[PDB]
């Protein structure tokens, strides 16, 4: 059983192969292969694997992304296209227009899937032509991404994630002194614009209690909790507090530049670090690679286990396309991944999963034909996107920045 | 054979007649009655209307709305719920928060469906419980108001109207020399919220010519339309140029303080006209008139005939759900209208259709628990709703402004 | 313009070209083209078609299939895959077993539509590699044949015809004194397999005059339509009253024997006739011509007129499949065919289109895959099909009986 | 957290099995009381003194005077009750035969005039239910699947799951196949209760399809399908639709043989003499075709108590299961059973061929419905039409006539 990783100069590297470590207890590991355009910079992340796995599994290095995949039963794609300086413009860019810049988010979420699409394309391919391994994403947009791969490359054993399910579910899990698995989600929605509906620990139903712990400036109030009734992903507070979003994200560094340096410290450190550093926190992506590694572990078993997972609805959610990728709790067993049963979506949450999933498919669209046309149409129909008069120059701007990686006619 | 008309005292009643006598030749019309709860203004209106019908038909006037919808075969919404004043407190209020002010989108279409809703449901009641007669209704929010009768009050023989469709294909019509029934039109959205993808004239596919036309006549610059490919209702203009009509709205008097002058110049030259006066064009409802009378007559007919109007998808557009009410092409025949196949609706024009429908629906919703609470969400919902910071004041301000009218809790 | 007819040594092909003729006054018709793969049957009927046609348009035969296709505007498909002696085969083989043996309806129709597939395949393809024609079909099965070419080969321009809903309109028009445009129907299921749920004319609901009708009238009793509440097609009694169809076919001449006779007193007359004889009312094909010239007719100008037609659901009966196709009323325009709006189907309806569906699409699969096996599930899957003891022998007489057609390994 | 069982029908002669059962999971939940309701007070009183013996004080065993008494503090309510009894299923079987159709106990005719037997009685049960403990119903009663549908999507009382005991007896088999625990067993499993298909099957993970066909052209001989059956249409067929697509063979069978249901009373009244001295469950009782129908039971309560989350088949709403067939059916499907709640899992599309037989089938459960919430003659005989093994035109009306007048105690037609 080999497991390859796609971006392993990575500074949550040494988190997922603690989570790896943790799981191979229970499955067989035998080899994890890294694999980055960055040499220099795995080399060190890698390093500091090694004195973390200290010989209970095979680590290795490929120099090519085929020689990492060709005998992989899993492949994590953790890469990202552009890097920080791609994700600078992502946020600096749209401000210039009055608009939100966030990494996932809206316009910045735009260009980043522009940058991602081709890669992915060509990963995907090559993955697909050899080892047909489960490829378990969590590069952002992730998914957009993965409705990319499900829907057009038409890939099934891709699996998006992201964070925010795992560390719900974990603050539940503190909030009742419970277990993980002993919480259980109505939870619906696309990758950071999701909705809880109902919480479950241990089969009672403490939606009322997890309501009423929320309420004990740029949080949601009491009122908005009443009124609509759903617990809401944090970033949806992108779209329904843009003006405060607006104000904090455009009076400060961008975002990018300070977990730049969170990441050149947590560098510094791993050169000499027998233990995982504390530093490590102050990424808000942590908790990612557990989710990986949990995964994983549950695709390899025959127990049955629900994780939420970016995957095609298939009935989860009744009054939305069966066609629709979203982040939903799954069934997990033995290599498959079964969709359960939720009923009905509500018609607050229904707005904006029906309006970026449509944004998301004429990026797409625009992607594939590479028209410059349909990139504008596209941007106009996010609920973030710029107004008729900004979207071309917006448009160009993006372009521009991203030459090196999106080519657009 | 008997109309009904609701709202007699409106401006543009004698359009409407005028409209009548000219089908009174193709069928039978044997009495138009009139009721509206300001007897003094309609009077003025109806005795110009009795000049202009010269007995073709009998012209009556009812004290009741029952006395009016009991032995009427159609029945005619033309009423405005609250007035012109209502109108100015939808278009006024929504400003000081930095929001779109308009008759019919987004916030001030949001108070006015409150205001419309207690008075349709007593008004629809009542038909049903009498002559049981096809409702053909103007007055706005016009779609919104068809979902709530169609899909709530399951009151089938409501028929929601608009003047954006006849007025297109009137253009196209003078465009190509040709006649309204030549021009043929793959078209659909929600009232106001509405797309054509497709022109045909007599047969050909003339859309090229018509987006290359479109070139050469506030307005949508050339690269908008090779982008979308879609040709736009103008109201669209409200969320696509949203900063560029928030500017323009909030620096010029209120439309509906204009339209208060542009009728009190109608009413006095009302009292003496022999003709219908040029300046009934000033307002922006011109055509709706033939829209109804055609609608009526083809109603009349077993010919079959089509008209675009709003009333349940059923299969129109193959990826939006059923039971949408949607402004769409029909058949129309022999008291049927019957959708006709289309095919795929374009994602771009989906993200605002889906959007639009679950607020029109949430705001239902809140109208029929009458619930503060649930109006905060469907207010929230709107693509040109509040940002929760402003959500509370707002709603607070526009039940205030509407305490006659509706009492929510 | 160019109509091709294939199969043009019909015995019907006299009154296809009356119809043809009818309406050549109000569409321009430059010639027809005649193609069979029996020249001098054809010849006999095509010299009679001269005499009848009096160069009011060209009369060509051509050797080939391409040779017609090639510049034809519609194509009308008319041959009998196997001639009668493959309906013989049909009609007689299922009755040793028990079974229903009929030209179109249960095994009969399995059989006939295997001996179909192959060539409809290559015509389907030759046609859509040269002039992309709107195809007419008249060959049964037609409706199954239909099911094929729209989901399996996915020509879109294929229109399935049969007689029962024009010779069902004609007697509701004869009924009520008035024009067959004026009869409306709420009609659907399958190709010989459709329920009338509602009758119009001239916009009246005469559904209960037309019941009471049917009583003044192997017919279904009184009570049945009391019960059941639909007009159900004749060809329905093999369903409903299989012991009594069984009994029937099995102690009679076959009918292909018949119309074996039919047809060699037909040619005989053919030979010298100057207009057509009475004795084509003996075939139970009449009023064919009228619904494929009509239909014709309609495609080529842009008037818009309704024809009950065999196409993709798409809506017309709301809790059916958009892609299951159907017989239902279609509005007919400009070359295209538009599904209409018609509600619920009935429960009891939907219990036969359902099944025969089912079994319609396994038949295609057996024939693609060219399985044996395939095709032994499928003769299963009908409700007039062979119980699990006598389906291997069947299929292996079916097979031996239709080599020269079709091939299963 | 104390918690009550209530079975309704306790005089059934499968109640010691269901207790066995219960017993089994009571290591696994707390179990305070079983309290059981008859029609048959006599009846059930030899059945539940033995039960005793059996119980042994574990749990409480208390008989109740009423249908409200038995399920006003539960948790979960068992039906398990024949409504007419074996009279009832007598005129079911025989009463078609004439006519040269099907008489089965659940399939065809006779499950038509015993859904009409059953849904008055549910009717006034699942009220009674509802107003008081609103506990999650476990039904046995038959037929099931069309109880279900009925209850789901007409009475709509959601906690109502319609249970039977096919696929846990083909979870056994494959089980003992591959020498597994049940649980290690996930089969790609649908249709209607008694109309049921299985398209793939794995233990362990591993996909063993083929190795099961395999082995069933290896293992009452000229009434199973044969070889190329499989070959062909390669499915494995729930045995009832035998009657379907073997009906001249059934039909001859069942009208050259004694009526099931008079040998089940013989069999029956054998079990509860028997009954008044056992100490031990006797090995007759596998003579009923029931069997495993109590694990499936106490096995879908323990899991519904839990919260680990199980895999039980049941008959419920499609929920996207099946893409390809309506949410709104009523199937039997695999689903995600956790803690009082039922979720459906998806297994992709159908199959054409068990399609044609669940949408003729689904039909005519609606209109058997829809003629008996408007006790209606004339929809009744629309139903009885539809039904792929009903009556020709020619036979409809006298039929239904002898039907209603067999069951004039239990159901009025206008
Ligand atoms: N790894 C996680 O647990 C985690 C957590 C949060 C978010 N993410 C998402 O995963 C992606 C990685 O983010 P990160 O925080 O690890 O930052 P990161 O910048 O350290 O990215 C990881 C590595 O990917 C490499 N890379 C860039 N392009 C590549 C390509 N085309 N092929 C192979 N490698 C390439 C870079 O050299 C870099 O070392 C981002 O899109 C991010 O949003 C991951
Ligand atoms: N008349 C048209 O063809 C037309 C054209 C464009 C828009 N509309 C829509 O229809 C409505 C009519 O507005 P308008 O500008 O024509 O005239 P308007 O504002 O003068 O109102 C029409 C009449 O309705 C009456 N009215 C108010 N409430 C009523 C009630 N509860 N019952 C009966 N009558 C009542 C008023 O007294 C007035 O005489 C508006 O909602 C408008 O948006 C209508
Ligand atoms: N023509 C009509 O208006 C009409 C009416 C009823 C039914 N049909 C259907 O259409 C078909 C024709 O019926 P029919 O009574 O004329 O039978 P038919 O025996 O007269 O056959 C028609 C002609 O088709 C020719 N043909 C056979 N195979 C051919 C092939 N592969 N390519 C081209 N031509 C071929 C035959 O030689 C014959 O001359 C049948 O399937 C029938 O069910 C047609
Ligand atoms: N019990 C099982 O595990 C099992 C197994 C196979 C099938 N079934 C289905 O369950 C039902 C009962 O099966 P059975 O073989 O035990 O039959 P059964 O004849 O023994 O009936 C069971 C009990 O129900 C009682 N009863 C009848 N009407 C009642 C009513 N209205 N209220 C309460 N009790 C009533 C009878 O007195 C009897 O004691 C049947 O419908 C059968 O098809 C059950
Ligand atoms: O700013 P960062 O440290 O990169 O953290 C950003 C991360 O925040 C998490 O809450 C989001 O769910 C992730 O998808 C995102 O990658
Ligand atoms: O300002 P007004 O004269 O009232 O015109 C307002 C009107 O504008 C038209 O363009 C809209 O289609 C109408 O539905 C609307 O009511
Ligand atoms: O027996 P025949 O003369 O060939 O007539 C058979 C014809 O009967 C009609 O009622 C059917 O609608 C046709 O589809 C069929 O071909
Ligand atoms: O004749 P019986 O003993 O009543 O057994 C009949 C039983 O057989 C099983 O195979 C069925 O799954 C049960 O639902 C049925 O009731």
């Amino acid at each position: 059983m080999r497991i390859a990783v796609i971006g392993g100069g990575s500074s949550y590297t040494p988190e997922l192969v603690k989570g790896l470590l943790d799981i191979s207890e229970d499955v067989r590991i035998d080899e994890v292969i890294f694999y980055d355009i960055d040499e220099e910079k795995q080399k060190i992340v890698v390093d500091f694997v090694k004195r973390l796995v200290k010989d209970r599994f095979k680590v290795l290095i490929s120099d090519t992304f085929e020689g990492a995949v060709v005998d992989a039963k899993y492949v994590i794609f953790q890469f990202r296209p552009g890097g920080l300086k791609g994700r600078e413009n992502d946020e600096g860019i749209p401000l210039k227009y009055g608009l939100i810049g966030q990494e996932t988010t809206g316009v910045g979420g735009f260009s980043a899937a522009l940058r991602a699409f081709p890669i992915v394309e060509e990963y995907v391919d090559t993955v697909r032509k050899t080892s047909n391994a489960t490829i378990v994403n969590f590069t952002n947009p992730s998914g957009h991404i993965t409705e990319f791969v499900r829907n057009y490359l038409e890939y099934e054993k891709f699996i998006g994630l992201c964070n925010v399910p795992i560390n719900f579910i974990r603050e539940i899990a503190e909030m009742f002194s419970a277990r993980l698995e002993d919480v259980f989600l109505k939870y619906y929605g696309l990758n950071h614009l999701s909705f809880i509906e109902k919480v479950f620990v241990k089969g009672e139903d403490v939606t009322e209690k997890v309501f009423e712990n929320l309420k004990l400036d740029e949080d949601f109030p009491t009122w908005f909790y009443d009124s609509v009734r759903l617990i809401v992903n944090p970033y949806l507070r992108y779209y329904l507090m843009e003006k405060k979003m607006f104000k904090k994200i455009s009076t400060h560094e961008l975002r990018a530049r300070e977990v730049m340096k969170i990441e050149k410290e947590l560098f510094e450190k791993y050169r000499t670090a027998v233990e995982i550093p504390e530093e490590l926190t102050k990424r808000g992506g942590s908790m990612y690679s557990t989710a990986a590694a949990h995964l994983i572990r549950d695709l390899e078993t025959d127990e049955g286990k629900i994780h939420i997972v970016n995957t095609r609805n298939n009935g989860s959610i009744e009054n939305l396309p069966d066609d629709y990728v979203l982040e939903i709790p799954c069934y997990v067993r033995s290599g498959r991944v079964h969709t359960l049963s939720q009923g009905k979506g509500d018609h607050f949450a229904l707005s904006f999963i029906h309006a970026v999933k449509m944004y998301e498919r004429l990026t797409i669209e625009a992607y594939l034909k590479r028209s410059k046309k349909l990139a504008l149409k596209a941007l106009l129909s996010h609920p973030l996107g710029p107004d008729v008069e900004d979207a071309k120059d917006l448009l160009e701007e993006i372009l521009e920045a991203n030459r090196e990686y999106v080519k657009l006619g």
